[PDB]
RNA sequence: GGGGG
RNA sequence: UAGCCCCC
């Protein structure tokens, strides 16, 4: 550790507390950390003096591995197929030896490439070649997996623990966590390596490059290497970083080498997953002597995810696991996977816990912390062979003599059907009318909304459209000599845009191309990327099952994202007396086909629409005529309407089934057309419409089948007491069945076990296969939750791990950087040990800070100051001689975030600027007699402020564009958009109600005529980047890191004029014997105390933030933050009614509406976070699971301590001020390390007057 | 672009 | 060729 020690000492004690960090420092390390080269970072590992305690017996098959040839065949199609073993899972990666394909490099002789004489002869033909070639690029892809080379987050780990313990400025004493001498993750990872080097002078196994992967050529390499290695420095971090107990690492470690030791180790990643969640997670408390847990009332409407923390719930026996016992199962497992050492271990620790606490739930997190975090790989053939083949039993069919004659392309459910069908057609034929009923479904701009989500720069199998047309000689647009990507559904739209329905029609039947996506702890998923006109027909079944989901049952709309997952809700189901039933449904797009579920939609929303949608077209779509045969013997034809012309057109597709076009390019030769009747994934129905099938089968089970195929007393009144309306939350196929406890404790475990087997029971009738979980604990949406607490899963978020499903090079340098950010924002979210998480940011921030540039010879260096990442968020540890540790890592982002640190020490710096040459006679009312100006330029804080606010990707902007090609495009994005001239009449009366009464007052008016060039900017964008375009965004960053400045942005030199008051520390906003998030506990000081006296937030983030704007969505293209911007703007800068109303009507809205929305927002009193937006203020993302609504309302003084001030009253007509003012406080109290205080404004420089009128000339200037 | 179903 | 839905 001396070599790390003389290349890094000065930095080391700059992030450890120790010493002040300065970017003089800062770069130097960087400059230290890109002089490093690889194998020195070993080298590094070898001079550390290894404890006992972090070694393991390593399996020697490890490294003797067969050749790859066994476990590859040819099959009847020709295709390259991976030979099953181990079972029809075993289609990934085989551990087999490598070097025997490679080429050595010329200049890295001792690495190795797949040779390029296997791959000539594999794209000559020849079937070992091919097998040869799928296994090396597969194999390569594997190891790709990840962000940078290992050795980068190697070096910054050993350069952050150089620091040793760190003392907690809370606590006051140095944290008990193993140095590395203890880390057996570590210790492996550098036997492992030297192992395979053995006399090599080189140190690494292989090679993370752009150029491709290169593997070491020793003939103990194997292709399972990269995978372990990768998993191996994951757990080491964490160790460090979240204090993970060393002896449970040990038992991570184990499995990895299990895995290695296996014949793949993807695959037996795969089916050893379980391990740790079923030992731990699943298992405890089987015995309950005491604890607390959270009381949580769930407000009302239930729908509104709005809970209220009421006390704590005490814990005994009486809430002990009552769960169905897990453990021969989970014995089986370990048994079968040679891993019983392991699962035995995890059952005994699990028994010795029988309070529920801090300690307990730590223990299951760290436990969890240790499940790879590798994505699983496997060639695409394999994917698409494995999702797209398995079809749903469908146990009880819907009669073949229940269906009408035809429609077109359906049939009518008779009515007197006596399948359970009739429930699912009732609830969407419902639905259907209403949703077709509904005004707005039948204005332009919602029209134009929806024909406007599926434009994006996202690919739609453009060429395979292309093509389906010219089969029927239809040539669309080819719009040569634009600068724009053409793979994107946006260059779609304008080859579209002109052309009629019919023909373009064919198109819903073209082919689709392959998308794929690998996951952490799964196996990859193939994707559909649909084509414009399959997007479009599909409208009727999304906009349907949004009805469903917003009036009908009991949903959260969303992906997932951290809060955004409703945290509130698991609290609540998780928590004794309270029960949840963890329902999942397997298989689920391969579930929804034609034969029970598709046919019935259809039938159910192309009839229930019927009488609304008559004589109308719809988003661009015709009405017709279709053959109807309905009753018997009656023939004739049947005027349907335009929407239902897209059920038409759809039903037809849905019938077929889908061509899936695979272009296999990791296996040589594997081209081929797959049909498949799997639901598609990149359908914009997809996730709404999953979701409105989950609550529709649920309701009908409780509703009907549940109670006619039981007689048990206890489970009939356990169903009754069920609705989907108030006790079943779902998304997707995922669901959450909360079962409400009573004084008498919670329901019968026995009476819960047989209303399950009776669900399960019940799905196998129409193709579904429940995955149904009764543990005690609750999972919904991969967040976990027991006994009120959440459970992070730190193995779900691989630091090094980064998915790649293509053979693309990764982005050039800076993009990275965004990549790291995020990599410290999960550990916030995680909740790791914030000192020694942050120490480590700043080492990685460092060690990625720094890149070579070309220009042409022209040798240079881009480096990014310190001061970029405070920016970013990366808090200081210490500065201008501040105590160390006093900046937490809520501090904000950007602006806010700036204002924050530097107000929590304004008097520090100032002096210290002053001490350091650094002094004027001029008297700034900021930093006093400090020379701020020079200091600032000199230190890089202004350059690298700046410099963070570049871009960090490439643009493709300025591309010669020939302006005739450039402006027939455009047109056509915007007849695509103007179809409707009602929509089109309704921004020209904006645009000229706009220059008499909103023009000049803002800027930056959003108009739906901005669409079509941002929609143009867009397509432009998702192309590749040049070399050239590549330097001109060095240039800039460099030409920033030149300049010199006087001066932050306008807002931020306004917020630095406000001064406040820390007071006293807040009260507890709970108990603080409370497990609200393992990992945030007493051992985790600020995470804890912020928790603790802020207060955890109980609501829906995406409820929450749905009532800080005045429209909900807008047409794709345009922001409908901005749009709220501008509005609340123009308010604030005086502007009349009739200029709003003017804004509205440009972004599509009717006058009327316009009118009263306009006439609305002048007289509302709107909230802070809403108001806080005309000055582009947002709730910090690492504020989310606080309560940071109660913190702006209660804890934001704005009336002086002692009394009012002359400068801090607030103008009559500036109240908006107060909005802006709560975010400022909240900003230096998050910041600063320890309990929430209560913050009091003290002083605004030249008072609240003029401090509104310079917020209203940055309001007024933006865009000019 | 980032983090997540 | 590389989809859809969400937090900044
Ligand atoms: N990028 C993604 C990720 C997920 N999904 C959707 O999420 C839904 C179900 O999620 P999973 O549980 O992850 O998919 P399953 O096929 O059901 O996996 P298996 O039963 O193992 O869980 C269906 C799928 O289309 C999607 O459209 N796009
Ligand atoms: N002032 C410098 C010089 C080099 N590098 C880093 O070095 C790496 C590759 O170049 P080297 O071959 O390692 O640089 P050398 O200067 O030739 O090695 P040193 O003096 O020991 O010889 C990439 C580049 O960013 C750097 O960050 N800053
Ligand atoms: N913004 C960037 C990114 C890369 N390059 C050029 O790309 C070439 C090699 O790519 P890298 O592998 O990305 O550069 P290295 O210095 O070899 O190391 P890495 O980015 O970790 O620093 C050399 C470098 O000048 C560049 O000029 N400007
Ligand atoms: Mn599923
Ligand atoms: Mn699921």
């Amino acid at each position: 550790s001396s070599m790390i020690l003389t290349q890094f000492g000065p930095f080391i004690e700059s992030i450890s507390g120790i010493t002040d960090q300065s970017n003089d420092v800062f770069e130097d390390a960087a400059k230290a950390f890109s002089m490093f080269t690889r194998s020195d970072v070993y080298k590094a590992l070898d001079e550390i003096p290894f404890s006992d305690d972090a070694m393991l017996p390593i399996p020697p098959t490890i490294y003797t591995k067969p050749s790859h040839d066994s476990y590859y065949y040819i099959d009847a199609l020709n295709r390259v197929r991976r030979k099953t073993y181990q079972g029809p899972d075993d289609v990934y990666v085989p551990n087999c030896s490598i070097v025997e394909l490679l080429e050595p490099h010329e200049t890295l002789t001792s690495y190795g490439r797949l040779s390029e004489a296997i791959e000539n002869r594999a794209k000559d033909g020849d079937s070992q070649a091919r097998i040869a070639t799928t296994y090396g690029r597969i194999a390569e892809s594997q190891a790709r997996q990840i962000k940078a080379p290992l050795e980068k987050f190697v070096l910054a780990l050993l350069v952050a623990e150089a620091g040793g313990s760190l003392y907690d400025p809370v606590l006051q004493k140095y944290d008990e966590i193993p140095d590395l001498s203890h880390n057996c993750p570590l210790w492996c990872f550098r036997e492992i390596c030297r192992h395979i080097s053995g006399p090599l002078p080189d140190r690494a196994p292989y090679l993370y490059l752009s150029a491709g992967v290169f593997w070491l050529m020793s003939p103990r390499m194997t292709s399972a290497i990269p995978p372990l290695l990768s998993d191996l420095v994951n757990l080491a971090i964490l160790q460090q970083t979240a204090g993970l107990d060393p002896s449970l690492v040990k038992l991570g470690v184990q499995i990895c080498l299990h895995a290695a030791a296996s014949s793949s180790y993807s695959w037996f990643i795969l089916k050893t997953k379980s391990i740790f969640p079923q030992n731990t997670l699943h298992s405890m408390y089987e015995s309950l002597e005491g604890g607390y847990c959270p009381n949580l009332e769930w407000l009302e409407p239930r729908s509104d995810y709005k809970f209220m923390y009421m006390g704590v719930m005490p814990l005994s026996a009486k809430y002990a696991r009552s769960a169905p016992s897990n453990d021969k199962k989970a014995r089986e497992l370990g048994e079968k996977y040679g891993l019983s050492s392991v699962v035995g271990e995890l059952r005994k620790r699990t028994k010795t816990y029988v309070k529920h606490d801090f300690a307990s739930v730590r223990y299951i997190r760290d436990a969890m912390a240790c499940t790879s975090g590798i994505f699983l790989v496997r060639t695409p053939t394999e994917t698409v062979l494995q999702e797209y083949t398995q079809s749903p039993e469908i146990k009880v069919p819907i009669p073949q003599k229940d269906w009408t004659g035809p429609i077109g392309e359906i049939r009518i459910l008779k009515d007197t059907t006596s399948s359970i069908a009739r429930y699912l057609y009732r609830t969407w034929y419902l639905a259907a009318a209403r949703m077709a009923a509904q005004p707005r479904t039948w204005d332009p701009l919602f029209q134009a909304i929806m024909r406007s989500q599926y434009v994006t720069a996202r690919g739609g199998s453009g060429a395979a459209l292309r093509e389906s047309l010219y089969a029927i000689n239809v040539s669309l647009p080819d719009f040569k000599g634009l600068p724009v990507k053409a793979a994107t559904k946006i260059f779609q739209a304008a080859q579209l845009a002109n052309l009629p329905f019919s023909h373009t029609s064919v198109a819903i039947l073209a082919d689709t191309s392959m998308g794929l996506r690998n996951q952490v702890q799964r196996r990859p998923r193939s994707i559909m990327p649909l084509n414009v006109p399959q997007q479009q027909v599909s409208a009727p079944h999304t906009l349907t099952a949004d009805y469903i989901n917003y009036h009908m049952n009991l949903s959260p709309t969303s992906g997932s994202a951290v809060i955004e997952k409703v945290i509130p809700l698991g609290v609540y189901a998780s928590s004794p007396p309270n029960q949840s039933i963890n329902i999942d449904i397997s298989a689920c797009d391969a579930s929804i086909t034609w034969d029970f579920f598709l046919s019935v939609i259809m039938a159910a929303i192309h009839e229930g629409v019927a009488s609304s949608s008559i004589g109308k077209p719809f988003m661009g779509v015709p009405a017709s005529i279709v053959n109807d045969e309905s009753v018997v013997g009656v023939r004739a034809a049947r005027p349907i309407s335009g929407m239902q012309n897209m059920i038409q057109h759809l039903s037809k597709l849905y019938k077929r089934g889908f061509s899936y076009r695979v272009n296999d390019s990791f296996s040589p030769g594997n081209d081929f057309t797959h049909m498949t009747t799997t639901f598609p994934s990149g359908s914009t129905a997809t996730s709404t419409e999953h979701t409105a099938n989950n609550s529709t089968m649920m309701e009908t089970f409780l509703t009907v089948w549940g109670p006619e195929h039981t007689d048990d007393p206890d489970v009939l009144r356990l169903m009754k007491s069920l609705t989907i309306q108030r006790n079943y939350v779902c998304q997707g196929d995922d669901g959450l069945m909360i079962i409400d406890g009573t004084t008498a404790g919670k329901v019968n475990s026995e009476t819960i076990q047989n209303d399950l087997e009776l669900i399960s029971k019940y799905g196998e009738e129409f193709g579904w296969k429940y995955d149904i979980a009764y543990d005690g604990t609750a999972e919904y949406l991969k967040l976990y939750f027991i006994f009120g607490c959440r459970i992070p899963n730190l193995s779900r978020h691989p630091i090094v791990g980064k998915e790649r499903a293509n053979s693309s090079a990764e982005e050039p340098w800076p993009a990275i950087l965004d990549q790291i950010m995020g990599v410290f924002f999960n550990g916030v979210h995680d909740g790791l040990q914030w000192q020694r998480w942050i120490r480590y940011s700043w080492a990685l921030c460092c060690a990625f800070s720094r890149q070579r540039t070309m220009i042409g010879e022209s040798v240079g260096y881009l480096q990014y100051p310190m001061w970029s990442f405070v920016y970013w968020g990366l808090p200081l540890v210490k500065a201008f001689g501040s105590d160390p540790w006093i900046f937490s890592w809520y501090m904000p982002t950007g602006d806010l975030g700036m204002y924050s640190w530097i107000s929590l020490i304004r008097p520090l710096m100032t002096r210290w600027m002053v001490a350091n040459g650094y002094v004027t006679d001029r008297c700034s009312t900021v930093f006093g007699n400090a020379d701020y100006r020079r200091c600032f330029n000199e230190l890089k804080l202004y350059q690298g402020y700046y410099m963070a606010q570049l871009p960090r990707n490439p643009k493709k902007s300025g591309r010669a564009a020939s302006r005739e090609v450039r402006e027939q495009f455009t047109q056509a994005l915007s007849d695509y958009l103007m179809q409707n001239p009602e929509l089109k009449s309704r921004v020209l009366r904006g645009r000229s109600e706009w220059e008499k009464y909103g023009a000049g007052i803002i800027h930056n008016p959003p108009s739906l005529f901005d669409v079509p060039h941002k929609w143009y900017q867009g397509a432009q964008e998702a192309a590749i980047a040049t070399r050239e375009e590549l330097a001109e965004m060095d240039e800039t960053l460099m030409r920033a890191r030149r300049h010199s400045y006087s001066s932050f942005s306008k807002l931020l030199e306004a917020y630095l004029l406000v001064k406040w008051r820390m007071c006293e520390a807040r009260e507890p906003s709970v108990d603080l014997r409370l497990p609200l998030c393992a990992g945030i506990d007493p051992l985790n000081s600020d995470p804890f105390l912020k928790m603790v006296s802020v207060g955890p937030m109980l609501q829906s983030t995406r409820k929450y933030f749905a009532q800080t704007l005045f429209m909900a969505k807008t047409v794709s293209g345009l922001d409908v933050n901005a749009i709220d911007s501008a509005l609340l703007r123009l308010r604030t800068l005086g502007a009349d009614k009739k200029a709003l109303t003017a804004q509205l009507l440009m972004v599509g809205l009717q006058e009327s509406e316009a009118d009263a929305l306009a006439g609305k927002i002048m007289l509302q009193d709107v909230n802070t976070v809403q108001l806080a937006r005309v000055v582009n203020l947002a709730v910090p993302d690492t504020w989310m699971s606080l309560d940071f609504d109660s913190m702006f309302k209660h804890h934001v003084k704005l009336l002086p301590k002692d009394g009012r001030h002359l400068n801090t009253d607030i103008p009559p007509r500036m109240g908006w001020l107060r909005a802006i003012l709560r975010f400022l406080g909240a900003g230096m109290v998050m910041t600063a390390t320890g309990v929430a205080v209560d913050i009091y404004l003290e002083d605004i420089h030249g008072g609240g007057r003029s401090l509104g009128q310079r917020f209203m000339t940055w309001m007024r200037q933006e865009g000019r």
